[PDB]
């Protein structure tokens, strides 16, 4: 590995190597069916909103959302690098695609398929990823960069559907040796969203624009129709002509075909026919390759960047709504724009790479921080882009001031901005991104007093329910299969409108959304003021018992939506004490004398009231009427976590939160597997994990890095540390599961899983505040 000098991957980097098996991986452990895609992952391409496109470690691209909502794992085997290498002198040069496998059935047959093991090298630290590839019967060395511009503050690039793959070749060697490097891509209109005859009409064509010192030579893949639906749209991919490099390309050959039409002239020389044909096709596959080649001396290192883009500027759910895409305001509608947004990256790559750099920096610079929890807090914002993510501009039909988004839940429970899971889950948007925050969060405000009387039936019992009832904040903002942002509550198994964190959520990410972009947006805390106070009054009617505290009903009613809470509970008593101190923090903001004056009755009540009903002398017990009411639940003191941030100050005694954090420390985290898988929701005073419910033998991948903020807060910075690296260590170590790029929700003590790809652990980034 001479490549690694001449590029500069940082140390914290995931690294796996190329066509490694992973012999450990986890599977789902729920009864019904669960995705699982494999631990053949990697970094995704491709901006927020815009679809992703995952290319794994072995190097193809498999994991497709670019049907927004949706997860589909195929490997598109004619999307591939390759290379050629003749070594000047011999005979003969040899030719191989990049890719650890080979296609299933015996299209592409003539290709050179299974890259070798212990050849290369894949790493990743989001959004940059990388490949390196030490072959000894490669004499030149290769590596490539490939990311897409997603930088924070940022909203603009950060929405493209783009990708570079900036290319470094190094000889080594004391010979001149004669290199190309081709990208081959399908022309995937029709890949989805197209009913019958997939790939009817798609034609290629090439584009060459030479404006002085930058040639471009381009394939735009394309379809006949100028019709404007979610399959229609481009690809392209293309490369920059850099000095001491010529091109060369071929615009049409058949993908359900056996390859030669392409691979006879790349294996011969490196060097393609640079036929143009924009034959549209009718039931044959068609793809298109864009191919560079050039001499390295000895001791030569050379640079060249290619591209990908994707203009598929409609998304269409299942309830029948089509939107444009974000990145529509800066290429336009139409789906006839692939050849400019490609433009753009080839033109500017360099530039993002060093506002990449520039947002990374901060964080890799700091030598106090461990390489892993760098790992990890970089490669967990993939979910940012990967989590099925929509933002809008613009209705098909339909011009508005603001642009919607949401971020899935996850795809087995496919729910737009599960709002007591974006409690833990939006941290990087409000950090990084918070105009898409706040967006999301007067999204909710506007659904506060919506009543929808119409009802449906809940999944847990089979009692029929009131679907969105007014004053009640709801549980998400639709479903992908459904209709976002338009039909709210598309979750079905509790009853949301009954549930005892939601409201409480609400305000406490009111708060902190105006504390962490730096206390200066009281037109956001006007905005929301109004649903702030009706959501606390509907809650505090939820108090049967006039302790001043909302009851949990014997049912669950909170996000651990298995796992029954009855009376007061520490996790939703604590949650509603630090809404209502955020509430009256509002009040007196606002000048709003009646609602301080209000809001600070109810917390000293509460509070008194919560610290009798639950303080047992060593930690908070789980609730007062259960019958394990004395477990010791990891997510105990969420409303202080959340008062720490929000710096609202002490809602339970110093000493008090110090014990119980101590408490959680020594028995779910290091009585569960040695304190090396994170901390389990639930465990009995004698040290047992409780089993009451599955959720309370889970660990929660997004409450153990919310609990690890919370202990560093205090000073336990031992504690939050180790307690974080078990989540680490399961996800991205040799020793864990196999869960990187696609981090669950939650483990069992076996470590299988429920619910990869989640939104939960995206909390990491409450580590950074
Ligand atoms: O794993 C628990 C989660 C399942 N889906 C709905 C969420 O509200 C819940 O927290
Ligand atoms: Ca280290
Ligand atoms: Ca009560």
């Amino acid at each position: 590995d001479k490549i690694s000098h001449k590029i500069d991957i940082p140390d914290s980097a995931w690294t796996i190597g190329i066509g490694e098996k992973f012999k450990n991986a986890g599977h789902p452990n729920v009864k019904y069916p669960m995705i699982d895609d494999s631990y053949v992952q990697g970094a995704p391409l491709g901006g927020f909103g815009a679809g992703t496109i995952g290319r794994t470690y072995n190097g193809g691209f498999s994991r497709w959302h670019l049907e927004i909502g949706k997860n589909k794992y195929t490997t598109v085997y004619a999307n591939q690098f390759s290379v050629f290498q003749k070594v000047e002198g011999n005979k003969d040069g040899v030719a191989q695609v990049l890719y650890a496998g080979e296609p299933e059935n015996g299209y592409l047959s003539s290709w050179k398929w299974d890259y070798p093991k212990e050849s290369g090298m894949y790493y990743a630290l989001y959004p940059n990823s990388w490949y390196t590839y030490t072959n000894k019967d490669l004499p030149v060395q290769l590596a490539v960069k490939q990311f897409s511009p997603i930088i924070p503050y940022n909203y603009k690039e950060t929405s493209y559907p783009v990708a570079v793959f900036k290319w470094t070749a190094y000889n080594p060697t004391n010979k001149n040796v004669d290199v190309s490097i081709m990208f081959t891509w399908q022309n995937m209109i029709g890949f989805f969203g197209k009913q019958v005859n997939v790939n009817s009409g798609n034609f290629n064509k090439i584009i060459k624009d030479k404006s002085k010192d930058s040639e471009i030579v381009a394939a735009v893949m394309g379809n006949i129709s100028n019709d404007n639906e979610e399959w229609n749209g481009e690809y392209s991919i293309g490369v920059k002509k850099v000095p001491g490099v010529d091109i060369s390309y071929k615009a049409k050959f058949v993908t359900t075909g056996d390859g030669s039409d392409l691979w006879h002239e790349f294996s011969k020389n490196g060097i393609l026919d640079n036929k143009d044909d924009e034959t549209p096709t009718k039931q044959d596959g068609i793809g298109s390759a864009i191919a560079v080649n050039f001499k390295l001396q000895p001791g030569q290192t050379i640079e060249v960047p290619f591209a990908l883009s994707w203009d598929l500027p409609i998304m269409k759910f299942g309830g029948g709504d089509k939107w444009y895409k974000m990145y529509t305001k800066y290429f336009g509608k139409n789906g006839k724009n692939s050849f400019a947004i490609l433009k753009e990256a080839l033109n500017n790559y360099q530039k993002w790479e060093k506002m990449i750099d520039d947002w990374q920096k901060p964080i890799l610079s700091n030598k106090s921080k461990p390489d892993w929890y760098k790992t990890a807090l970089f490669n967990e914002l993939y979910y940012l882009a990967d989590g099925g993510t929509a933002w809008e501009n613009g209705k098909v039909g339909e011009k508005r001031t603001n642009n919607m988004f949401g971020l899935l839940e996850c795809f087995d429970y496919n729910y737009y901005e599960t709002l007591d899971v974006r409690f833990y889950g939006s941290f990087p948007l409000v950090m990084l991104w918070p105009d898409i925050e706040k967006q999301v969060m007067r999204q909710f405000a506007d659904t506060i007093n919506v009543q929808d009387s119409s009802e449906f039936k809940v999944g847990s019992n089979g009692a029929m329910a009131v679907k969105k009832v007014q004053g009640m904040i709801p549980h998400d903002l639709g479903s992908s299969y459904a209709l976002p942002w338009i039909k709210i509550n598309a979750y079905d198994w509790q009853n949301p409108n009954i549930w005892k964190d939601l409201n409480s959520k609400y305000v406490l990410l009111v708060y902190r959304d105006y504390v962490l972009t730096g206390k200066t947006d009281k037109e956001f805390l006007k905005y929301t003021w109004k649903s702030v106070k009706t959501a606390l009054d509907k809650l505090k009617e939820m108090d049967k018992d006039n302790d001043g505290i909302p009851d949990n009903e014997g049912i669950p009613d909170q996000t651990y939506d298995t796992w029954s809470m009855k009376g007061t509970s520490a996790y939703c008593g604590s949650l509603w004490l630090a809404a209502l101190k955020a509430a009256q923090e509002i009040g007196k903001v606002l000048k709003d004398n009646e609602a301080y004056i209000k809001y600070n009755e109810w917390y000293k009540i509460a509070q008194q009231n919560f610290e009798k009903e639950l303080w047992n002398g060593e930690y908070y017990n789980f609730d007062t009427e259960s019958d394990h009411k004395d477990s010791i639940m990891a997510d105990q003191l969420a409303g202080q976590w959340y008062a720490d941030i929000l710096r609202l100050g002490d809602i339970l005694p110093k000493d008090h939160v110090q014990k119980a954090l101590k408490k959680i420390y020594e028995f779910n985290v290091m009585k569960f597997e040695n304190g090396k898988m994170g901390a389990v929701n639930g465990m009995r005073p004698d040290g047992i994990v409780d089993e009451s419910d599955i959720q309370a033998q889970e660990v929660w991948t997004g409450v153990t890095y919310a609990l690890a903020s919370f202990m560093k807060y205090r000073g336990m910075t031992e504690e939050a540390y180790n307690t974080a690296y078990g989540v680490y260590k399961m996800t991205y170590d040799k020793s864990g599961k196999g869960y990187w790029f696609r981090t669950p929700e939650a483990w069992t003590k076996d470590g299988n899983y429920r619910a990869s790809m989640y939104m939960r652990p995206l909390s990491i980034w409450s580590m950074e505040v």
